[PDB]
């Protein structure tokens, strides 16, 4: 069990209280952002949930080339610094190209690789090289046991504070699954990573004919009582006050005002699981 | 809706988890009695409502010598004795129409196999015999799809269904657990109670403490769960239950107190 | 060799021409199925295909109890005793309870093992005892080199005339894909079965029609055997099935690809 | 749609097929020449228009361990000698939106990869660059999506794109072709030609294993059922002793079977070309 530092008293582990990796989809505005965040910071403070602030600085992989991307590389990464001055909280975002790694690492405290993009050697290597902890989200159409082989390209450039996400698996066409095995295999084939469950993009699903994805928002619940049972380091997630109206995957975002309410039940659940042994063998 | 079982034991998705617990397959008369007394001390000591399950036949194993176990007529016999004994109801599953009511005469929860689920003369015959029925849901359906089944056994007479989660197909030769699936089988069904079959879901590429954990989080009427006290000679080594069940019950109570976010 | 004679002149085998196994879904009415076996008859005559006339005398997996199952065991066994002697067609029927495989056996020239209940020990042991040719319908949830434990439950019992018959597998909820790699290994880890596919069930898929296709892909990699279901009206039917006026256009492509696959080597990759 | 490669090359779903063949990675200018030549040599005995390919790089190795091939620089220098040498069109794969519009410089047609469809500046890049383009279609990526990709490359003026079937995740590391797909992928799209990777379709693996495996053995069952359906192209890699290629050997044709699985293709090709659809 590997416990990965991220800044002062943020720290991920299997066997630690969870840390939140939680925010937003995607940049839209920097008073959007702050509002939202200022939430999530003022939610875990009272609770004493351990925050990361999530958000994507630009929608790289969208399906419609009309669909929104986002501020931008460049507008992003000052949001985020008026998010970090303004509420001295860790940020996470997420990183397209290799180029993108070393200037995004001055600001983000955590560098994410893309589900699609887990496999492209060249691009993995710069995030790992940009000396930040990495977040992976595990493709879609990869297997728990493979994600060694990602973590080892980060660990071949000396980067060896890496956190596995899951994100679902793909089952038939246009919907996914959630293996809860996998959270162990995944930990277990890497010296112990720490695991996170990405609760949002887990609930993905589409129709076939569809211009942008679908979602199971309503089931967000169910889906993460049952991951964070399992003893896990960490929850990813997304939230927007109206769902409806956001402009990237709003049909699995939480209810903005239904936060506390989802997080006391996972602090609760989390609290009781970690302090529960494995079954005597 | 809740299902009644026997006095003191009703399965329903808001009421703590009922544990459907025993064996894969009935073999003799003492050794079913000895596992279903570790089953009753343990139970009873933390405070879980119980039902005992055995097999009194494996009607799908993969060749005609492979064993079997000691069949309707002895096993019945079996079921008598532990119900005698220990004041327990009991769960077992039925292959034929025809032996639905003598299985119904002893037995108190009658299930239906999960490959046998669609077949329409085994299903009415088993409903019609007048005990709550248990569906264990096919590896090849959606979860919004028991609601047929469950209609079948409405159309003649009987509204105690409870339905079962045993895994669903993921590529070949193995099974994921959709978590996912089940609010959709109670909502599409007027709210039967949902049970998770921890051992047969396990039919895959251990693991057992992790997946229960899971699924008992999301808040379910009960748990299905086979055991043996030396699995290798999917089972749970039998002395790994008070373990196993009382991280179950707290998991359970602390679920079954906190409300539904109704999420829109 | 493992090639399954059916009757005169009627052998089903994976390096043979393809037989078709054809006919309907359910046994409605005498009249009907004479008719429509008929038109099967006078097609497959003309084109050269040698012919087994499909139907169920019962459905016994409706969603309802209510819903229409076919005339019945008695009434169908009746039907198909006509069928054989006005047109001297073998024919195939599903068998679904234990005690029909005997009864069922005196009249039919080759009995089915439903998808769903091919795992079933007495069902499959007593289909396999009343000594007919036995079509095993893989099922969804199976992958193709388990069949091989029912082949041998069939053997066990003295029954050496097994076919192996192709509908999909499960993909994620409420859908089947063919998976065309199966064909060889449900052929290979079973000593060399007949494979036949069923083209009308493997399309109980999603379709965001494609029966040609789907015939066409899966008569080009050489198997035995197609299985397939026609209607006048299949709209108007009672329980996927092909508009029975493409029946020859469906099956003259199907000859000449047979055809030309069937002179064709194998190639021996290692 | 026709979409034109070069003189006396051109991909249609009703025309006869295109072969897309060749090797997976380029190591050694040697090597690919003599590969080149052989396929060469095959298509033109049997008529059959043809398209050489091969990776400059393989950007998604599982394990930071394996071979990569030349590289960029290196490999457009092969691809300069095999065009000149032949006469042949090439098809080469491109990994990041920099390397387009060197690579169209040299390449025929330019390929998206499978895990990359959905990257848009990537197929931007690559559309723009003014070469027809091969997409790839993702594992993860249902066949009535891939209208989507396509209408990318539009909203930029290049209407030649080819869509390529190359297998979807069934379960875990396993691949099964839904055949039905090729009419979806052509019938959403305005009728972009369909072709199919019947090499990597192949791919399946180990849970722990450090690379792909593959089932090569079945290579003419897979060929035979897609080039019935009726389609625009075969994608094809071989090697001379697929055990020690350095990339998905498992999945690779031995090239001295190249002549006879082309002859079937071209046999079943030719008949089904000939053959209407059902009367309606
Ligand atoms: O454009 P659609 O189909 O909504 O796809 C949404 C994705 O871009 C989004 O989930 C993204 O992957 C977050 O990383
Ligand atoms: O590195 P392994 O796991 O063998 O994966 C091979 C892939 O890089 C390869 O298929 C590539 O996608 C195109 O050849």
């Amino acid at each position: 069990s590997m416990n990965v530092a991220i800044s002062p008293g943020v720290t991920a582990g299997n066997s630690l209280p969870f840390v939140l990796f939680g925010g937003i989809n995607v940049l839209e505005s920097l008073d959007f952002t702050l509002d939202v965040c200022g939430e999530y910071v003022a939610v875990t403070r009272k609770l004493g949930i351990p925050f990361v602030f999530k958000a994507s600085f630009d929608k790289a992989n969208r399906s419609s080339i009309h669909s929104y991307r986002g501020v931008g590389l460049d507008e992003g990464l000052k949001i985020f610094a008026e998010v970090k001055a303004r509420f001295g909280v860790p940020v996470i975002t997420d990183v397209h190209e290799a180029e993108q790694a070393a200037p995004v690492a001055e600001i983000a405290d955590v560098l994410q690789v893309p589900a699609f993009l887990a496999r492209q050697t060249d691009l993995v290597v710069a995030i790992a090289k940009a000396g930040k902890p990495v977040n992976v989200k595990k493709p879609q159409f990869m297997s728990p046991t493979q994600l060694k082989h990602v973590v080892s390209k980060c660990g071949e450039v000396g980067n060896d504070r890496v956190m596995l996400c899951e994100r679902g698996s793909s089952f038939g066409y246009d919907n996914l699954v959630v293996d809860m095995l996998g959270f162990r295999q995944m930990a277990e084939t890497t010296g112990g990573c720490p695991v996170i469950f990405d609760v949002t993009h887990s609930l993905q699903c589409r129709d076939p004919l569809g211009d942008a994805s679908g979602g199971r928002r309503r089931q967000v619940l169910d889906l993460a009582r049952a991951g964070i049972a399992v003893g896990i380091a960490g929850l990813f997630l997304e939230a927007h006050p109206d769902p409806d109206r956001a402009r990237c995957d709003g049909p699995s975002a939480l209810p903005l005002h239904q936060l506390e309410g989802l997080l006391s039940q996972m602090k609760a659940i989390d609290d009781l699981v970690k302090r529960m042994p494995a079954l005597e063998i």
